[PDB]
C-alpha cells in the first residue's frame, strides 16, 4: 500500500477552551513515522499568554508515530491514506477534568491535524493554575480493544516543583475511517514527551515525541 | 432586595459535539425564582435528529430557579444584575465523560444563557447511544466551599427500561461575576426534572424543573 | 408479606473488629432505639487497640437500616427481613486515596438486635485528616436506594467537616442481602440520614453515637 | 559493612487468611526465588474454604518487591529494607464495583522469607466474571513507582483477561513501608511486571504461581 512515507510533514490546528480561557495554536513539524519520532513548531495565535501550564495539551499535541514490530499489529498505519480519529478524556486528581478531540487526515506527504480540547474545575491554588508542572514522567499505554472500539487506557504523573507528582488518568478510543481495518491484540506502547525550547509566556514551543510497542515481559 | 422578578423570561443559545456530533438548540421559556419552578422549549436547529439520549444535556438547561429559605444564604440572586457562570463535568459509570459550561447574564426582565456541551467515549452499545433512557430520579444536590469557591456534588441516577438505573456523578463550580458576594455555608437542594411533551425525534421539547434549598435532617 | 415480629423498643448489642493502616481495635456497643420512629443511640467502647491513632468519625457509619421511618406506600426492605435477619457489604472512598470495607452480620433474638462488624482500611496519608485527628462531623446527607444486578444497593456521597471550615469527600456503595426467601425488593427512593456524638472522653474510648434517618420520594412527592 | 542480607537464592515462606463476599479461606504457601534475577515461584495449598467460589487470579499479586531486577542508577528500596523488612498495603478497584483490600507484613530470617497476608473483598456482583470464574490471566503491565507524602507509592493499572477476548479493568495502589528508618527514597522508576499460573488442579486447590519483574526508567532506551 505504501502510503506512509520515511519523511513526513505534519500541519495542526487547535481550537480551545480551558476554565473559561479561550484559546487557539498552530503546529508545524515534521516527524519518522517507522523510527516512532516526531516534533513540531508551536505558536499562540489567540489567547496568549495562556493563564494555565502548558503542560496539559501536549499529549494532545498521532500513534502513527509510534515504532510497531513485527509480530504486532499496526492499526493506525493501516487507517491510511484515508485516516482515522481519536476521542479522549484526561480525569486528574484534584477535579480538573479535560477531553480533547482530533480528526486526522494525509494529503501527499503532509498530515493535517483538527484537535479540540476543553478542561473545566481546575482549582485557583491548583498546580495547572499557577504553573507549577515541570514535565510528563515517562509512561505506558495499554491497548486494548473494547465494544469493537481500540480503546487506550494510561495513567500519566506530572512532575512538580518541589519532586512531588500530579495525577492523571486518560483513556482514548480510536476510530479508523474506513471499514474493514484489523484490530490489534492487547499490547503495551511506551511514550516520552519533552519540551525543548519555549519563551518566557510559551508563545513559542518545541515539541518532542518518541514512542515504542511491545508485548511485555519477557519481551522486552 | 431584587433585581429578579417574581416573573422572568429565560433565553438560551447551546452547541455541543457528542461522539462526533455537532448540534445546536435554542430554548425559551419562563419561571419563578423565589418558588424554585421554570419551564423551557426546546428546538433543534442543527444536528437533527440526535443520534444520542436527549436526557444527558437537560440538567444543563441556573440555580436562580431554587427556593431558598431566610437563613441560608441565596449566592445566585446575590450575583445579579451582574450574573455568574458555572462549569460542569459529568462522569458516567460506563467511561462516558462530558463537560459543561454556561455563561448567564440579565437585561431587563430576560435571562440570556450561552451554553457548551462536549462529550466522548459513550460506547455504541451503551444506554446513551441506543437511546434506552426514560428520565432522571429525583435527586439531592450537595453544596459546600472548595478552595474559595462555591461547589455543588450530586450523584444522580437514569432509569432506563426495564426499571434499571444508569449512574452518573456530577460536579459543579459557580463563579459570580462580582468579588464581594458572600458565600453560603453547607446546604443541600432537592432537584426534580421532568419532559412535559416532544415529537418522536426529540426535536422540540417541553422541560420543567422544581428544585428548593434546605438544611436536612433533622427539621429541614 | 409476613409480620416483622418488631417492637417499638428494641435493644441493640454489637461488637467491632477491625485494622487501619495496620492498628488492630475490637470496640463493643450498647444501646437502643426505635425503629418505626427512625432513631437509635449506642454507648461505644474500645476493649483493645485504645486510644485509637485515627479520627474516629470514619468508624460510625458502620456503627442498622432498620431504623428509619418508611411511609406505606414504599416497600420496607429491611423490616420485612425479619425475624431471620440479613447482612450488608460497604465500601468507603475517600478524596486522598483512603479505601475502608465494612461488613455487619444482623440477627434479632426476642427484643435485641445482634450486630457482627468488621471494619478494613488502607493507604490514609499521614498527614491526613483521619490519621491526623481533624475531623469534626459527618454532614447531612441522602442515600439512593435501588437494584442493581438484582440486588438493593445504597449510593450516598457523604462529607467530613473539618477543622477550618473544609471538607472531607468520601463515596460509599452499600448491598443488602435478606436471610430468607420472598422479601420483595422496593424500587427507586431516598433516605435522608443526621449522625452525630453526642459525648465522649478525650482519646475516644468511650463514645455515644446517635443517628436519625427518614425514607421518602423525593420531590414533588415527599 | 560486610554481607549482604540479600542471597542470590532465597526461599519463601507465605500464610493468607481472608474473606470475600462473606467466604473465608487460609492459603499456605511455599517457594524458592532468585532476587536479583527477578524471578520467583510458589507452591500454593488451600487449608481452608476449599474449592473458592471466586476467580483464583484475583488472589495472585498478593502473593514481594525484593524479587525485581534493579539496575545501578536506581534505588533498590526493598533490598535495603532487611534483615529488618518492610509491609505493604494494596487497594484493588475492580471496573464493576468489586473491591479489595490487602496486607503483607515481611520478614526474614537466614535463607528465607516470612510472608503475613490479609485479604478482604466486598460488593462482588453474582453475574460478574470474578463469580462466573471467566478469567483466564492477568497481562502484562507496568508499575509506577514515586514518592507521595514521605512513602514510596505504586499506582499500577492492570487488566484481566476472560473467556472470549473481554479485558476486565482493575486499578491498584500500593504504599510501602520500611521497618527501619534511613532507607533512602527512590525517585521516580518504572517496573515491568509478568504474573502467570504454571498449573492447577481441577478446582485451583493446589496452584503454581510464577513471576517476572524487571526495573527501568523508560523511554528512551531505557
Amino acid at each position: 500500500m505504501s502510503a506512509i512515507k520515511p519523511d513526513m510533514k505534519i500541519n495542526l490546528r487547535m481550537e480551545g477552551n480551558v476554565n473559561g480561557h479561550h484559546f487557539v495554536i498552530d503546529g508545524d513539524g515534521t516527524g519518522k513515522p517507522f523510527e516512532g519520532k516526531q516534533s513540531m513548531d508551536l505558536e499562540v495565535k489567540e489567547g496568549g499568554p495562556l493563564p494555565f501550564a502548558f503542560d496539559i495539551l501536549t499529549t494532545a499535541f498521532n500513534r502513527v508515530f509510534a515504532e510497531y514490530p513485527d509480530h504486532i499489529q499496526d492499526y493506525f498505519k493501516q487507517s491510511f491514506p484515508k485516516g482515522y480519529s481519536w476521542e479522549r478524556s484526561l480525569t486528574f486528581e484534584d477535579g480538573g477534568i479535560c477531553i480533547a478531540r482530533n480528526d486526522i487526515t494525509m494529503e501527499g506527504d503532509t498530515f493535517y491535524n483538527k484537535v479540540r480540547f476543553h478542561g473545566v474545575n481546575f482549582p485557583a491554588n491548583g498546580p495547572v493554575m499557577q504553573k507549577k508542572t515541570l514535565k510528563w514522567e515517562p509512561s505506558t499505554e495499554k491497548m486494548y480493544v473494547r465494544d469493537g472500539v481500540l480503546t487506550g487506557d494510561i495513567t500519566m504523573a506530572l512532575l512538580l516543583e518541589g519532586n512531588a507528582h500530579y495525577r492523571c488518568d486518560s483513556r482514548t478510543t480510536y476510530k479508523a475511517k474506513e471499514k474493514g481495518v484489523k484490530l490489534p491484540g492487547y499490547h503495551l506502547v511506551d511514550h516520552c514527551i519533552e519540551i525543548l525550547s519555549h519563551d518566557k509566556d510559551y508563545n513559542k514551543v518545541k515539541l518532542y515525541e518518541h514512542a515504542v510497542a511491545h508485548s511485555g515481559l519477557p519481551d522486552n
